RNA sequence: ACGAGAACGCAGCACCAGCUGUCCAACCUGAAGAAGA
């Protein structure tokens, strides 16, 4: 009962074909090894 | 009316022949197009 005013189209490469880019399941894995500390972020070899 | 007069230290001759400004080296490292209530 709002409409249809905006539509965020999912993330396409340049034929158009759907796909999960980079770095989303690298986001995903991180928000899960990360568990320990917010400090060990860019110099983090892990 | 001078130990003097006359007399080009001159002629020909390529500073030239051979020789890679070359060898080794990732423009690379980390990053959720995402979240109120």
């Amino acid at each position: 009962s709002p409409p249809m005013n905006d539509l965020n189209t999912f993330v396409k490469d340049a034929f158009g074909r759907p796909y999960i880019p980079g770095s989303s399941l690298k986001g995903a894995l991180r928000t899960a090894i990360l568990n320990d500390l917010k400090e060990d972020t860019k110099e983090n070899e892990v």
